[PDB]
């Protein structure tokens, strides 16, 4: 592929504790959902709920330091896992911990 | 209130769909295939654009055309008629870029 | 004239208190510099500029040491100085400023 | 670390400049003209495989996409010189 860009940057709050597991190849994987407030206001300020996935030390740092309600920033890519009986999620290659 | 930024460059998988709201707001939708580099080879992102940007999409973009998007990631999740939670993730394109 | 994208997103700490000025037409304009840490140089100094309501909020809520997030565009204002040498200016025109300690 | 992400799409103003470091690492610099929504002229830098691709694929006026980070750098002139550049992790361009 030529001329392909895919970049996402989000800051939000985890809706619940992150879920850490390990893949068959032993790679740690931490998942979590990020509530990101919208810019505009309707009628009430709605939010968007974005599923994120992290890998290896990134996933391990997430599991140890981030909890429900923690503020976190992610930098990564949009990835899809559509199947037939669509899924979209953020593959976060960097996670910033905005709280101590 | 919180950071939310998406930038993509890919190629439309089909011709864009255009429609005007009864009040005259143009809304155009399309799906961007973005190639990666055993694992998945590409991702397919649904995009939404409004007003002049949407009229540009409909007049200049077709299946296979190269297009770039700059916007935010939003969700429109809902509960279907069968009590099942359905997840909808889309890119609200604030700016659409294309050749010519 | 077609196919152009310009997007910057940063999180950093203000190295100094923001400076608030007003244009000849009365528009508020606030400037500030962010220290953006890296993963021998430890952080990059990036000059930011904001307008109107965003500038008012920056002036009221952000001070030296405040953590801030910016989303905007890269802009350049290069010129020729008194001695005839070109000097290059790069700054972030922030469309939105997130205050991470309100 | 903190968030620092830049994405640009523009046109090279000049042919890219290919240099090498003492240990043989390729380094390519170029300037992207990005029209405002009048244009901005942003200096970019890339390394190694990406640098080699820039050198033998991009020329004056070529369209190029950049994904990277906003950084500052030091390099003596051929006086101390300080520059603000986009460090490109990936450089995208149109199939030759």
């Amino acid at each position: 592929g030529s001329h392909m860009l895919n970049r996402v940057v989000l800051v939000g709050r985890l809706t619940k504790d992150p879920e850490l597991r390990y893949t068959p190849n032993g790679a740690a994987v931490a998942t979590f959902t990020l509530a990101v407030n919208r810019t505009f206001t309707n009628q009430e300020r709605e939010a968007d709920f974005i599923n994120c996935v992290t890998w290896r030390r990134q996933a391990e740092n997430v599991a140890n330091f981030l909890k429900k309600g923690s503020l976190a920033g992610v930098d990564g890519r949009l990835q899809t896992r559509n199947y037939e009986n669509f899924v979209t999620e953020v593959q976060a290659e960097s996670v910033q911990f905005l709280e101590p």
